[PDB]
DNA sequence: GAATCGAATCGCCGC
RNA sequence: UGCGGCGAU
DNA sequence: TCGATTC
């Protein structure tokens, strides 16, 4: 009800505390230190105000419940509610006589759904309603019952399979009067299909749905003390009324709670100062003693976090160091572009000036929804970043502490980071720069071509089209008002960054000092990766990791891939038959016509396939998508689009060349990168293996436990991947729903994802510190696959990116080395089961260092 | 045994 | 946590 | 689609 301020002790400790300051003082002067401090404060000042606002609003709207503050006194009160309606019924169930009129309206609805309706609505009335009576929240809680019992029945009993279609579209409705409406125009139409039995809901009257509340408030008392009740000028029939109250002690420890959780959570800002270097696990970073402490590893469990203190890993603690070392400013020139052009629209980029009705309604009607969400959303982010630029715009450099995810992949930890959108990346440039040189303005020209989307083409062709449209460079940077053309590149804010540095080696030659981010971005890692494990030839050069005569495109060579399948198929493919389906729940039995892969290939030629068919599928292959995904990615990326625009008249039956596809896209990507489909599959098997309990069917008892999977990155950065899933779980549908074992089934879903990312964040840390002590790099930009250094730099970060994949995967086989590690935990049973090692091909790490449109 | 289900990480915003 | 949306890889 | 979990 009413929180307590952490901000008057506990805040101002960090600004004042005697060792924090001392050791920013001896760094960079006590001055600096006072500014990054005050800065801190004001980072834990803002994250206590949103929790604030975020409290306030769920306490006016009910949702307190959904609130962190009040789970921990749920989940130790919801035991003895339930357990109280339980035994009442069975109480009741004894009883002779006439039954209550609450105890049959509480049978039908779930006795936990009860437990927790009960109080979420008394807690909502209590803290919003203003109403403390009995009959209100009686009602309320009686309506919230009805409800759930109304429309439950369509998720439990009738349409159990039919739910699985009707709940994304629930859950896609947002706020419970709209998932109300959607509700009642489902039981409308399942109600006409006869699917429910065909009883149609009686509707509870008004004097029914009080008894249900009031039995469930006193079912409540007795199990717990959360409200007692009080009898206001009892003995006058005109005055006589009843109201319950919450209890001191339990609105106490939700505001003791909510006062915790809001010094709890800070908005991160950038340094003013050089982060703190990472000495151990915490503490690093920011610099000052916090409520809230960075760690090194983001993990979810604070166990996980704990076995990362005893190993020693030198070579991640200094990249990571290194990473935070390097001093970004924000470039002003962006800056005066991007404040004029945000006021004038809500996204500076998204319109330029330039040279089954009913379900297709429907879904455009659904498009212009989620566009309306999606521009609303897409804004707060872009004036939360405009205003962190505008804020440290004067300031000489900013630093942006680093830490890493549980997998080793390597995050900024400011809000405002390098690791943003094209704004936010445009916004923010490199600190120290030195002259750039013939070498430094040839990538400055690459770095150009690619924020263009002239990634596609060789380098001397990059820099030619530089060189043409050089005027229109000029043109940009003397006024990027006058001339939109930037705008209408692929990365705008950050081609306009490149435009204002190529007007000034223009101006002062090749004297100029850039400072400007030269990124070097991979063109699939988890792909280029795979293919450096197994030397994969045919993979490594769809990837661009061999000398290639151009840049080749994986989207563009499947997509090749299956039109050769296509044309071959409509010479040679099977001819259409008629099938029976019988839909399960209707029982009706039908004859559709099934199409054959002759006229499937026909329909998909008469469209036109391209690398835009084939290119999402590419992508999600690195996160574990087969054919089965593809299906379902072909139908809304390529068949729907097409059938709104009017084309998609071939698709006479959508799904069936959804799954034509699908099958031809992954007979053409396992061809195409063999080691990616071999090194998945060896480690999900591994995973699989791990994850599963063994016991003999006979014994009972469990020969081995779930085991979880832990590896070493060869950088020395060790990562245990221990999937856990609770036990039970609460779901209602117009509510919000409220050790532990291992869950097999994410193990094996994240195992290969997972391992290639923890090779790439090596890759990313071998990069940093080979380009800092072999070269004399000192300022880096790193997103993942993506590396940029000042382009005076541009030239060593190329060969130092090169030189460490050739290097890393020739000292190790970490896919050996990972069989090293679980060999001994595998059970004997499982061993004969166990894949082996997928065979090393023909490629030639070597050959890496002289291909130029690896990037990485 | 039949029944039935699934189909990467990190942040921000909202419920 | 889950759900919805956005972005990064 | 299919090898799973999952009852």
């Amino acid at each position: 009800m009413n929180t307590i301020n952490i901000a008057k002790n506990d805040f101002s400790d960090i600004e004042l505390a005697a060792i924090p300051f001392n050791t920013l003082a001896d760094h960079y002067g006590e001055r600096l230190a006072r500014e990054q401090l005050a800065l801190e404060h004001e980072s834990y000042e803002m994250g206590e105000a949103r929790f604030r606002k975020m409290f306030e609003r769920q306490l006016k709207a009910g949702e307190v419940a959904d609130n962190a503050a009040a789970k921990p006194l749920i989940t130790t009160l919801l035991p003895k509610m339930i357990a109280r309606i339980n035994d009442w019924f069975e109480e009741v169930k004894a009883k002779r006589g006439k039954r209550p009129t609450a105890f049959q309206f509480l049978q039908e609805i779930k006795p936990e759904a009860v437990a927790y309706i009960t109080i979420k609505t008394t807690l909502a009335c209590l803290t919003s309603a203003d109403n403390t009576t009995v009959q209100a929240v009686a009602s309320a809680i009686g309506r919230a019952i009805e409800d759930e019992a109304r429309f439950g029945r369509i998720r439990d009993l009738e349409a159990k399979h039919f739910k699985k279609n009707v709940e994304e579209q629930l859950n896609k409705r947002v706020g419970h009067v709209y998932k109300k409406a959607f509700m009642q125009v489902v039981e409308a139409d399942m109600l006409s299909k006869g699917l429910l039995g065909g009883e149609a809901w009686s509707s509870w009257h008004k004097e029914d749905s009080i008894h249900v509340g009031v039995r469930c408030i006193e079912m409540l008392i007795e199990s717990t003390g959360m409200v007692s009740l009080h009898r206001q000028n009892a003995g006058v029939v005109g005055q006589d009324s009843e109201t319950i109250e919450l209890a001191p002690e339990y609105a106490e420890a939700i505001a003791t709670r909510a006062g915790a959780l809001a010094g709890i959570s800070p908005m991160f800002q950038p340094c003013v100062v050089p982060p703190k270097p990472w000495t151990g696990i915490t503490g690093g970073g920011y610099w000052a003693n916090g409520r809230r402490p960075l760690a090194l590893v983001r993990t979810h469990s604070k166990k996980a976090l704990m076995r990362y203190e005893d190993v020693y890993m030198p070579e991640v603690y200094k990249a990571i160091n290194i990473a935070q070392n390097t001093a970004w400013k924000i470039n002003k020139k962006v800056l005066a572009v991007a404040n004029v052009i945000t006021k004038w629209k809500h996204c500076p980029v998204e319109d330029i000036p330039a040279i089954e009705a009913l379900t297709a309604w429907k879904r455009a009607a659904a498009a212009v929804y989620r566009k309306d969400k999606a521009r609303k959303s897409r804004r707060i982010s872009l004036e939360f970043m405009l205003e962190q630029a505008n804020k440290f715009a004067n300031h000489k450099a900013i630093w942006f502490p680093y830490n890493m995810d549980w997998r080793g992949r390597v995050y900024a930890v400011s809000m405002f980071n390098p690791q943003g959108n094209d704004m936010t990346k445009g916004l923010l440039t490199l600190a120290k720069g030195k002259p750039i040189g013939k070498e430094g303005y040839y990538w400055l020209k690459i770095h150009g071509a690619n924020c263009a989307g002239v990634d596609k083409v060789p380098f001397p062709e990059r820099i030619k089209f530089i060189e043409e449209n050089h005027e229109n460079i000029m043109a940009c940077a003397k006024s990027p008002l006058e001339n939109t053309w930037w705008a209408e590149q692929d990365s705008p804010f950050c081609f306009l960054a490149f435009c204002f540095e190529y007007a000034g080696v223009q101006h002062h030659g090749l004297s100029y000092n850039c400072s400007l981010p030269l990124a070097f971005d991979g063109s699939c890692s988890g792909i280029q990766h795979f293919s450096a494990m197994l030397r994969d030839e045919v993979g490594g050069r769809a990837v661009n990791l061999l000398p290639s005569e151009t840049v080749q495109d994986i989207y563009g060579i499947v997509a090749k891939k299956v039109n050769e399948i296509l044309q071959a198929d409509a010479i040679n493919g099977t001819d259409n038959e008629v099938v029976t389906v019988t839909d399960e729940n209707t029982g009706e039995i039908s004859e559709k016509v099934k199409l054959g892969t002759k006229a499937l290939a026909g329909q998909w030629l008469a469209y036109g396939v391209t690398r835009s068919v084939t290119k999402r599928s590419v992508m999600t292959l690195a996160y574990g998508s087969k054919e089965f995904g593809f299906r379902q990615q072909v139908l809304e990326d390529t068949i729907q689009p097409a059938i709104d625009s009017g084309k998609g008249l071939m698709f006479t039956q959508p799904n069936q060349a959804a799954g034509y596809m699908a099958k031809l896209i992954w007979e053409s990507v396992s061809v195409t990168v063999v080691a990616a489909v071999e090194a998945m599959n060896w480690l999900k098997s591994a995973a699989k293996l791990l994850a599963a309990e063994v016991k003999d069917k006979k014994t009972g008892e469990i020969l081995r436990k779930r085991c979880a999977v832990h590896w070493v990155t060869p950088d020395g950065f060790p990562v245990w991947q221990e999937y856990k899933k609770p036990i039970q779980t609460r779901l209602n549908l117009m509510f919000l729903g409220q050790d532990s074992e291992i869950d097999a089934h994410k193990q094996e879903s994240g195992i290969a994802p997972n391992f290639v990312h923890s090779q790439d964040g090596s890759h990313l840390r071998k990069t940093v510190v080979w380009a800092h002590e072999k070269y004399g790099i000192e300022s880096f930009a790193l997103i993942h696959d993506s590396f940029g250094t000042i382009p005076a730099d541009a030239a060593n970060l190329f060969k130092a990116v090169r030189e460490t994949m050739v290097d890393t995967y020739e000292s190790c086989d970490v896919l050996a080395d990972f069989y090293d590690q679980f060999a001994d935990q595998l059970h004997e049973s499982q061993l004969d089961k166990m894949p082996a090692l997928p065979a090393k091909g023909n490629l030639n790490l070597r050959d890496i260092l002289e291909s130029d449109f690896a990037f990485a």
